[PDB]
């Protein structure tokens, strides 16, 4: 095995203990918790031959004051290692209800406390033992980067390094003041995630928005159009050989999807809030999907900033993309509103432990208040749910309701084929919403491929073996960077530039600074640089 770091960051014994024994002392100082820790466990005093079967790396605070007095501690990070493997026998033997569990809940809220910043004045990220929530007994553990310059290991979590963005490694953000360098900056960004008119839409309406109430804490919100394709949703077996070899319907429907997601600047780098997949049934589409949007999935992690303003935003992404396709032509929207079943995730792939999952009813009630504040603001005409609406016009034949991809009723009559369906359709009145917005369509954005982003298993796969969680605002951060560095960089686009003038096709051109995607023929009002 062969090594090396010549200018690394070595910690003389008393350095560490002047430092890291105060934190030691804190947990010590607690009176009663920490006396069942204070000396090794001893299971012929207690009655618990388990322990030592169970219990294989014993530690306790007189053994963390030996190792720290001896100084046996090389590195700030050995000696937290040590007390979280004292936490984490306790909050492993013994049940989550009992006295000495919670004992240890309390110093661990003590550490927690106190040795953060120590660790950083120490120049560390934190002090925290951080593991991976489960999969399908161990756990993976977050992963760290190791300085260039000092060699102190980092969360790399805590610190958002990526070897993609920074390929010449990670520099520490002190050894880069006595370096003089800042950090280069991440081009990876979510601002610069390739714009379209349905994406700029969005935005531009939410942020003069969130600008109305001129909260503080607020930040940017970046929308952006990620995936668009081109793609058909083929009858099933039962409903075609009933109605399509008959001639009544198509034996298929063609859409566009798009998946779109909102990004909102939170402590100066990209978080990831919002996410929805939508369906789009153009003017060439035969019925019964003529002019009709679906949206497939909406998918949330609660980080926005402020609380307060967080649905509010929501509500204006989805009021948003009613006028944006109704202005192109659209005459009607359809919302299953439909909570996720079990601990499945719709979009992103860990929502935080924390996040309510709503009751269908308040599910329903989120969606009327959203179509609600359509109609007042004269986006929406009207709306209702499907009964109201489907014998309000009349339909008799099963071939007269949308037909969308994977939505619930193209199986509910897909079964029925042994077998009533208008009383199936009478249960679920409230859940299924029809949405009424009132010449082809043409859609003005060109399509992105991305595979990623091509329907909403491919993203949440990638993220459960990479373990981009959204489980924590920390996690959230870097889940996004390493999201977004995958849309900027994995994509399947291939990027052809002509100059907006002669039609013709560039490479060295003239880009404007200030419009959206602007270049010129080399053979205009604004500052141009030449790429
Ligand atoms: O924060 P919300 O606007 O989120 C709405 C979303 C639909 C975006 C969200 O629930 C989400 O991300 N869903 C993903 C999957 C899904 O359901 N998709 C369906 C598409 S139609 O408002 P919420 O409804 O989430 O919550 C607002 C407050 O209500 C509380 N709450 C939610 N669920 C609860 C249950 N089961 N019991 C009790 N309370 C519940 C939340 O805690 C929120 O309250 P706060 O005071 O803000 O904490
Ligand atoms: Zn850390
Ligand atoms: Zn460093
Ligand atoms: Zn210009
Ligand atoms: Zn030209």
């Amino acid at each position: 095995m062969g090594s090396s770091q010549p200018r690394k960051k070595i910690f003389k014994p008393e350095e560490l203990r002047q430092a890291l024994m105060p934190t030691l002392e804190a947990l010590y100082r607690q009176d009663p918790e920490s006396l069942p820790f204070r000396q090794p466990v001893d299971p012929q005093l207690l009655g618990i031959p388990d322990y030592f079967d169970i219990v294989k790396n014993p530690m306790d605070l007189s053994t963390i004051k030996r190792k720290l007095d001896t100084g046996q501690y090389q590195e700030p990070w050995q000696y937290v290692d040590d007390v979280w493997l004292m936490f984490n026998n306790a909050w492993l033997y013994n049940r989550k209800t009992s006295r000495v569990y919670k004992f240890c809940s309390k110093l661990a809220e003590v550490f927690e406390q106190e040795i953060d910043p120590v660790m950083q004045s120490l120049g560390y990220c934190c002090g925290r033992k951080y593991e991976f929530s489960p999969q399908t007994d161990t756990l993976d553990p977050e992963p760290f980067v190791d300085c260039k310059e000092c060699g102190r290991k980092m969360h790399q979590i805590c610190v958002l390094h990526y070897d993609i963005i920074w390929p010449s490694g990670f520099v520490c953000d002190n050894c880069l003041k006595k370096t003089g360098r800042p950090r280069k900056e991440n081009k990876f960004s979510a601002k610069r995630l390739q714009t379209t008119r349905l994406g700029n839409h969005l935005e531009d309406r939410v942020n003069k928005f969130l600008r109305r109430q001129n909260h503080p804490e607020a930040g940017e919100v970046f929308v952006r159009v990620v995936a668009s394709s081109d793609k058909t949703v083929e009858v099933k077996p039962g409903m075609k050989s009933r109605f399509v070899d008959s001639g009544e319907m198509s034996e298929s429907f063609p859409y566009r999807t798009k998946a779109l997601f909102a990004f909102e600047e939170i402590d100066g780098v990209d978080v990831c809030f919002f996410g929805m997949h939508v369906q789009e049934y153009g003017s060439d589409c035969p019925p019964p999907n003529t002019r009709r949007v679906y949206i497939s999935y909406l998918d949330s992690i609660h980080f926005f900033r402020p609380r307060c303003l967080r649905t509010a935003v929501y509500h204006e992404i989805l009021i948003g993309y009613l006028e944006y396709v109704k202005k192109l032509g659209y005459v009607t929207g359809h919302i299953w509103a439909c909570p996720p079943s079990e601990g499945d995730d719709y979009i992103f792939h860990c929502h935080p432990p924390d996040q309510k999952i709503p009751k269908p009813k308040r599910l329903q009630e989120w969606c009327k208040k959203m179509l609600d504040k359509a109609f007042a603001e004269r986006i929406i005409n009207d709306y209702k749910d499907i009964f109201k609406q489907a014998n309000e016009d009349r339909l008799t034949s099963a071939k007269e309701l949308p037909y969308f991809e994977g939505d619930f009723w193209p199986n509910v009559l897909e079964e029925s084929i042994k077998e009533k369906l208008y009383a199936t359709m009478e249960k679920h009145k409230e859940v299924f919403f029809v949405i009424h917005l009132h010449p082809p369509i043409v859609d003005p954005d060109p399509l992105l491929s991305c595979d990623l982003m091509d329907g909403r298993d491919a993203f949440l796969t990638l993220a459960r073996d990479k373990h981009w969680e959204f489980s924590s605002l920390r996690r959230s951060k870097w889940s996004t960077l390493c999201m977004l560095v995958e849309l900027h960089t994995q994509g399947q686009d291939r990027f052809v530039y002509t100059c907006n003038e002669c039609k013709h096709h560039v490479e060295t051109r003239w880009h404007c600074t200030v419009c959206e995607d602007y270049d010129l023929c080399i053979n205009h009002t604004h500052k141009m640089v030449k790429w």
